[PDB]
């Protein structure tokens, strides 16, 4: 079940029963999709990454809240990447809590962005009604700041910006990314969750473990 704006360049896709995954395209050098998840649970609705910019976000959080007729009431930043905290600022402006480690606050702050909660630790588990969601910092990768989500009820990883989708030949942008420390944060990824079955990449389709052990490839 896919669900898309007029324009086409806002869509959510229904994974599971209350997970769905958003995909924003950004228009910039065209477009470029992004990834990011919508949790529908029973006191309201919790988003995993927000889009690239305010407007973006704002039409997302719109259709989800209509769509879902709930509040979103979190959001879990992965990093500090337009991508990601892009819509900063709309979030704080509708009382939308902005999850991220102490780390993502204050490289969004060095970025220019509105700062996020920064209250995340390494390994940090939140449970909204009946939605659980453990938030995990595997080290530094695509960038020094990056953490994956692991929804221990579905088993299912969303490896963000770290991992990149089946058919990404490049890493991306490598300037910020700590490339030789990347697979190391992989690694302790897959040795933490044995157990994945579906895999969200930060741009692309969803895959399985596969994805990880393909992104350890193109780093080698
Ligand atoms: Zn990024
Ligand atoms: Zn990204």
């Amino acid at each position: 079940t896919v669900i898309k704006n007029e324009t086409g360049t806002i869509s959510i896709s229904q994974l599971n029963k209350n997970v769905w995954v958003h995909t924003e395209l950004g228009s910039f050098n065209e477009a470029v999709p992004s990834n990011g998840l919508v949790l529908n649970t029973s006191k309201g609705l919790v988003l995993v990454d927000s889009s690239w910019d305010d407007k973006l976000t704002k039409e997302l959080i719109e259709m989800v809240e209509k769509k879902f007729q709930k509040r979103v009431t979190d959001v879990i930043i992965t990093h500090a990447h337009a991508d990601c905290i892009g819509g900063i600022k709309t979030l704080k402006e509708r009382g939308i809590k902005a999850h991220s480690t102490a780390l993502t606050a204050e490289l969004a702050k060095k970025n220019g962005y509105e700062e996020p909660l920064g209250d995340l630790q390494t390994v940090t588990n939140l449970k909204f009604g009946n939605m659980k969601v453990e938030t995990f910092y595997p080290g530094k990768g695509h960038t020094e700041d990056n953490i994956v989500v692991w929804l221990p009820q579905y088993n299912i990883l969303v490896g963000g910006c770290l991992v990149k989708s089946t058919s990404a030949k490049d890493l991306g942008n490598v300037a910020d990314a700590y490339v030789n420390e990347w697979s190391t944060s992989i690694e302790n990824v897959l040795k933490r969750y044995r157990n994945i079955n579906a895999v969200v990449p930060g741009h692309g389709e969803v895959g399985d473990k596969g994805l990880l052990l393909h992104t350890l490839d193109l780093l080698k």
